[PDB]
């Protein structure tokens, strides 16, 4: 009679939420080499990307150098605001100011590389906006840690009314079916997916509030794809089997956090321990970045170098996977099967029983 | 109505991947002497065995020393194709033209060693493998990493076409049922099984593709089995118990990888460090290989000495192993029960609690 | 249609097994005092223990001073057969011949101390068994790796059939309810139970052999109590709970190795380390004590001491499960229930975030 | 060059020459390098006591 984990109700426990780790990709009939696979997703409903990738919208990942970078890698930049809206307003206008290197760039119709620029809730984030809008800006990401509120929701029909027909709206991040389906009629162009799962978020520890990222994709994309109204999965990302993965649940883009941290093209000086080079990385909660209970950590990731030789290492795993699973294109990628593991088979996994004497460009010891 | 993983569809997470250390066999009503087991399988639909062991088709692990002594101890050993054609010609030939000392030594028709040849997919392929033919070779491993590939299907079935009748051919690695089905129907004479769990991968990382090594030979069985199609499983054995739990699983041969890298027939030069003996061992889709995202890592593992004492210690395992579940021989063993374990159990199958004062032969800290 | 962890056959994977760590013991509605209740349970059908412990048969475990410290305590010893026939005579004789100091002491009729021999299959076993007898031992052990054997069942009954008015007969380990359907109805008077969970075994690892211990225990209880022929769960325990899980799930009594292996009345030189103490501990499966394909492993445990205390502190814990279950008896602690947990609660069940800064008597780092 | 220098007619050698395949012992291996035993005619294995 008793659920079998406890109590009467069997909805108290509502579902079991797997992860990156707990799934793989299946093999299919496969006719795609891995060279020509296009690998262009719907960034927004109007927007299309040659690689589907985002960067964080965090003050130790994404500036106007960082946003060049990757609008000509063929991504985007999504600058973060913890900074004056002069400044940002001036970020901005550097991006969209700035031949035959970068085939794959990010453009409008005016020629000038795409970007996007992170905004708050209040008349004070509307202040902002407005000042970004007209500084030419391309996306407009309302960013909130939990976007379910009545306010974010407001403020995304407001900016939708307001600026509609120039700009695009992205949602702030959601983890469940009701949420997405809510940002959908407010009527955000893009959803961001992930509530937890940062690899230097604290949430889940400070607040006991999180879901696992594959399952909240799925759900989001249950909700918004009726709709036709892309998934940006944000967070939890370690390597390009993670963003594969992403992309087979549902999700249309990925957006990048400390993968894009320890690059040169990031903002935040070199730092030398030991004679490695270390560049350091927190989140937009943490103590130092609120200058109050943190919700984030301070840290150092090892130097990676140019952010090209990064993108093409995704990418090329990304293609990979797109061949193996016979994958044409993302759409067809994003109807790709999944089969889940055990512990034992994440640890077969990764490499088992062989003493590691020279790390590999996409995987490191 | 919602799958409790997430979405609506049921058919998203496909299924369960139990991998090696997941399951134990079950004891059964046994009347057999581990001493009196016959181990003897098909490799192919024509060619048997009498140790259910070969060799990889590793530059680090197989060359024409370790075939012969492979082909020497029961089993067969499968040259690599790292090296032009010529000079895999001439190992062939090397092998083939090489009593009672190994009365269990695998010979064809005329007496001489039996041996195998891997080749690619292409017409550089092609050349190599009329070349191979000319030269003798018994059996042909068409060995790519993604089997269900239409060219490499194509290129099975020209190979039976053309050659089909002199020497056998045996399909790349599969990890489906599908797969193997499609394998089946262009005619391969032996389905070889496995994506990802090899020791030196890092597809199931770099790409998030892969499949657990018991279920992928569970489906590749299903599929072969009802047409007699022998199935060879390949990469994540690392223990005896682990040759058995495949052969158990319906696989008919296990193809052997780091076990056989320490050994002094493989190729490679012996390596000191601070008293302890090594050899290199790396994947054939390593950056070092390859000469990128390339899908495999470099390393080390611990000499091991001759080969002949590392075949009769893993058949030793796997006679114990027959004499626990009662099977008189290995298509008896293939019909053993599994009990499926938790991870408590995986510690509690390791010794445990114990400070090992002396290395057994067969068990490694 | 197919399995979900692969195949169409729903029989392949057979259960799931359960061990030590994956199970607690439910609190119950308590009228008891750990100190009224009575740990008194059949060792066999006519044999009764005052403590429901048994010393393992292993030549550095058991010999004459263990097995007489062992019937002093209320419990028993079983001899080893790592040695002449003359000797294990000697060894049974001298434990015979050897008063308000020991008042549980399990003693005959004849007021002299119990003891058990363990004899093996064969021609050499029955005259063993028969000098064993002559000697006047009361218990024979059928000591073997697999009783599911034609051979073990023979020797059972031959041995029921002769002695059997005389001595009671214990059968070798099983781990499935049919083997010890199989040993009751050939006649023994006890079944043992365990085959892996060893601490010193590696049954798991070089044959991929083996059942959890939980599980066993449950089916060869559901085979055997119909009939009344007691359990006797050997191997894999470590700590007093383990015991009383053990006894929870069906079995009438354990048999320990480890923990009595480091005491003072177990055979072997103390051997000191680092300044600290240590005996040595051996599988009668090693390739020291076979003095070829091992299945056991040599090691030191750390010296613990008078073998009274240890009983004592193994009794404690017992009777605390008693008293938080509600068990006035054994048979009554037979029918507690169990509640699973996972991986988390394993790790949340042991100390968790403190420095322990002095060993508990009865925890041990 | 510098003893017959100062006066010695002829020097005579010890570890010059132990290591050379012409002196007694048995060839020892230790990390994949060669070896050979040296010892003195006091030494307690040689004595075989200060
Ligand atoms: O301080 C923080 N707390 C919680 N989430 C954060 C914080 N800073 C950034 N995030 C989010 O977590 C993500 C981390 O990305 P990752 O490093 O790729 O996992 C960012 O892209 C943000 O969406
Ligand atoms: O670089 C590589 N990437 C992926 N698979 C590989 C690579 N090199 C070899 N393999 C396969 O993986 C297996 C590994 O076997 P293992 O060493 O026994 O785990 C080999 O026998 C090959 O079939
Ligand atoms: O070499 C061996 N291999 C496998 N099992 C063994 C060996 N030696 C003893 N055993 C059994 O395994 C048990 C181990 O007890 P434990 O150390 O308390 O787990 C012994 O009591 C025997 O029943
Ligand atoms: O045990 C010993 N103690 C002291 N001198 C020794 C001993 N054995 C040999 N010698 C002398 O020391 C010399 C060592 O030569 P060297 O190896 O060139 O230094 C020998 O040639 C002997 O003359
Ligand atoms: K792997
Ligand atoms: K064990």
């Amino acid at each position: 009679v008793p659920v079998p984990t406890g109590g009467d109700d069997p909805t108290k426990v509502a579902m079991l939420g797997l992860t990156f780790d707990d799934v793989l990709l299946l093999p299919a009939a496969s006719d795609v080499v891995p060279a020509t696979a296009d690998t262009s997703s719907q960034l927004t409903k109007r927007i299309r990307l040659r690689v589907p990738l985002v960067s964080s919208a965090m003050d130790t990942v994404t500036e106007s150098r960082m946003a060049i970078a990757m609008a000509r890698a063929g991504g985007m930049g999504v600058l973060h605001r913890n900074l004056p809206v002069a400044e940002q307003a001036g970020q901005v206008e550097t991006v969209k100011r700035s031949t035959e290197q970068f085939p794959l760039s990010t453009k409008d119709s005016d020629g000038r590389l795409l970007v996007g620029a992170a905004v708050g809730v209040g008349d004070d984030a509307w202040t902002r906006a407005m000042t970004l809008v007209d500084a030419g800006v391309d996306v407009l990401i309302v960013d909130t840690a939990h976007a379910h509120n009545r306010g974010v929701l407001d403020m995304v029909s407001r900016l939708k009314q307001a600026v509609g027909e120039r700009v695009d709206v992205v949602g702030g991040n959601v983890a469940t079916r009701a949420a997405a389906a809510a940002l959908v009629e407010a009527g955000a162009d893009a959803v961001k997916v992930g509530v937890g799962p940062g690899s230097i978020c604290t949430t889940r520890v400070v607040a006991g509030v999180g879901a696992p990222q594959i399952t909240a994709i799925l759900e989001a994309v249950a909700a918004c794809k009726p709709y036709g109204v892309p998934v940006i999965a944000d967070g939890g990302l370690q390597y390009s089997g993670d963003i594969a993965k992403a992309l087979a649940a549902g999700a249309s883009t990925a957006m990048l956090g400390s993968l894009l941290a320890g690059t040169a093209e990031s903002p935040g000086e070199l730092i030398f321990v030991n004679g490695k080079q270390f560049k350091s990385y927190r989140g937009m909660g943490s103590l130092g970045a609120m200058q109050l209970v943190p919700e984030g950590i301070e840290g150092r990731v090892p130097f990676r170098g140019p952010l090209g030789t990064v993108i093409h290492q995704l990418t090329g795993g990304l293609r990979a996977a797109m061949g193996y699973t016979g994958s044409a294109t993302i759409e067809q990628l994003q109807q790709a099967q999944f089969v889940q593991i055990t512990a034992a088979g994440l640890k077969e996994s990764h490499p088992h029983d062989i003493t590691m004497t020279v790390e590999a460009p996409n995987y490191y010891t």
